[PDB]
């Protein structure tokens, strides 16, 4: 049972923060979905501070 994988819940819960952040790539937002848990999700955007700029 881990239906929780889809995941799409720290996506929007996360962008209506980051997206202030300046970061406006569509690379790491889209990826964002890609995440497995919230975990992953707020995982990816600390990568964007490295991975990119």
């Amino acid at each position: 049972t881990i239906d929780q994988w889809l995941l799409k819940n720290a996506k929007e819960d996360a962008i209506a923060e980051l997206k202030k952040a300046g970061i406006t790539s569509d690379f790491y937002f889209n990826a964002i979905n890609k995440a497995k848990t919230v975990e992953e999700v707020n995982a990816l955007k600390n990568e964007i501070l490295k991975a990119h700029a």
